[PDB]
Parts: structure tokens; C-alpha cells; sequence
RNA sequence: AGGCUCGGCUGGAGCUUCCGUCAGUGCAGAUCGUAAUGGUAGUAGCAAAUAUUCAAGUUCGAUCCUUGAAGACUGAAGUGG
């Protein structure tokens, strides 16, 4: 119940509406982290470098409108950490977003 | 009245009455000299030169140090040698 994996679609276009040109990709990263916090209920969120690469794939201002991510809540191997769980976000290549919904994995 | 005496506390080595006489002898000011300190005030402000992000390392501690990946800039009359 605590170690789980789900596939989500994030409407980055809606999330970063109105953000300045030189902050759109850095803001999209933060919005992905916020989405992971809200949906997976973990304060510790890590973004995979390939997801970062995709978000930055078209420069700093022309962020992709949608992204298909896989949020995986897992146990924090470090027993010294304040919290026992953390969520890792990974990039799921996707070309057609029509009809896709939140999916358990 | 100028000022003075005593009490209490601090301090640790000098001070004092009266008689003459002497003076570098009394401060609120001089945009006074010098030293220190306020309100202003946690205020004005820290806005030129396009721009940073992700993961990790080290550390008590990382936006800023180091490694890798990405994205940009100088653009050879350069932000190079």
C-alpha cells in the first residue's frame, strides 16, 4: 500500500500559464514536483534526469504542453532520513495523449 | 542661591581644615574642537551586460564548491590564446 507506481498525465500548459519566458522550464519542474507531492502524498520528490531532459527538450520557454510521467512511491533506503518515503518521477515517452487516464502499474 | 553635610551601594590609595598668597580657576550655545550615540530604520535599497535546471559527491551545514546530463551565451575587430 506504501510502495506503489502510477502513470499520470500532467497538463504543463495549464500549470505554467503566464510564467515569464526565462522561467518556464524551471517552473515546469517545480509544477511536476508539486503534482507528485499532491497525488502521492510525499514531501520528498526527486525528478529523474531524463524527465528533466524532456522538459528542457525544446529550450527554456517552449515547454511541452503535456508530459506523461510515472510516479513511483518507494521506501527511503536511508534510515536516517526524516521521512520514510519518497517519490521518484520518470519520463514515459508518449505521442498521443488522447484517451489516456491515471493508471496503476 | 552659588553649593554643602551625612546615610546606603561601588571602588581600592590617597585625601583634608584653617591663615596668607598665587592662578592654564566655573560653559548651553561660538555652522565651536574632539570622542561616542540616537530618531530616521530593519527603512532607501542590494533591478545594466539573455539563464539556468536535474541527479550525485563532500560537509554539521550547499542556489553559489566539485562531477555528470541538459539548456543557453561570447561568437575569431571574442567573455579565446
Amino acid at each position: 500500500n506504501e510502495v506503489v507506481t502510477r502513470e499520470y498525465t500532467i497538463h504543463i500548459h495549464a500549470r505554467i500559464r503566464g510564467i515569464g519566458s526565462k522561467k518556464r522550464a524551471p517552473r515546469a519542474i517545480d509544477e511536476i514536483k508539486k503534482f507528485a507531492k499532491i497525488q502521492m502524498k510525499t514531501n520528498d520528490v526527486r525528478v529523474d534526469t531524463k524527465l528533466n531532459k524532456f522538459i528542457w527538450s525544446k529550450g527554456i520557454k517552449n515547454v511541452p504542453y503535456r508530459v506523461r510521467v510515472r510516479l513511483s512511491r518507494r521506501r527511503n533506503e536511508d534510515e536516517d532520513s526524516a521521512q520514510k518515503l519518497y517519490t521518484l518521477c520518470t519520463y514515459v515517452p508518449c505521442t498521443n495523449f488522447h484517451g489516456l487516464t491515471n493508471v496503476n502499474v
